[PDB]
């Protein structure tokens, strides 16, 4: 991929955190605490799952960022739609407006309904997200293993304005602690 020169300089947005979230001074930085991180609530923050968003909002134009993922064992990463639902129990799913993929239990998969296995040799240790919203594309690539192509959700179909989507995973295992963290440009 080429993909790079639509680089994206992206930022977390606390106030839609999940309330054991900490994010970092800079906001390109969030991990999962071992307690309550002692906000508030509000209708913004995802309640069920370890989740946050992207403060930045697209509506048009090719977007690229990067994630580093080293050393975790659950994750998911993409994009969703501004108006996603934040509370109770979902899947995500294109249907419910999210174009995600994931690592599970050693497998990594695309958040389609159902899911499909992804087949990848080199674990990544960072993924490439791209977004060409007017050709309706949401594109995953392999950092670690020279830019190579995991997955493309094609015919997409926004509905309203994109915010970058990220899940830390849970910590049940005591291996899953690792932050993830936004790659400088
Ligand atoms: C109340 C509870 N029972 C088990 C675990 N937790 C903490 C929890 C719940 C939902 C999301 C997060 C995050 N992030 C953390």
């Amino acid at each position: 991929h080429h993909h790079h020169h639509h680089m994206v300089h992206i930022t977390l947005d606390r106030n839609t955190a999940n309330s054991w979230l900490i994010i970092s001074k800079d906001r390109r930085q969030v991990r999962m605490g071992d307690t309550h991180q002692n906000v508030s609530d509000n209708k913004e923050r995802f309640s069920n799952y370890p989740m946050v968003l992207g403060a930045q909002r697209f509506s048009s134009g090719k977007m690229y960022w990067e994630v580093d993922v080293t050393q975790k064992e659950a994750w998911d990463l993409g994009v969703c739609r501004d108006s996603v639902q934040r509370k109770g129990q979902f899947s995500l799913s294109p249907e419910n407006g999210f174009w995600t993929i994931w690592l599970w239990q050693d497998s990594y998969e695309a958040g389609t309904s159902p899911q499909t296995t992804l087949h990848i040799q080199v674990p990544p240790c960072q993924i490439g997200i791209f977004v060409d919203y007017e050709a309706g594309v949401v594109s995953f690539y392999n950092i670690t293993d020279h830019g190579s192509l995991i997955y493309t959700f094609s015919e997409c179909v926004f509905a309203g304005p994109l915010r970058p989507f990220f899940n830390v995973g849970f910590n049940y295992s005591g291996g899953n602690a690792a932050p993830l963290k936004l790659c400088p440009l």
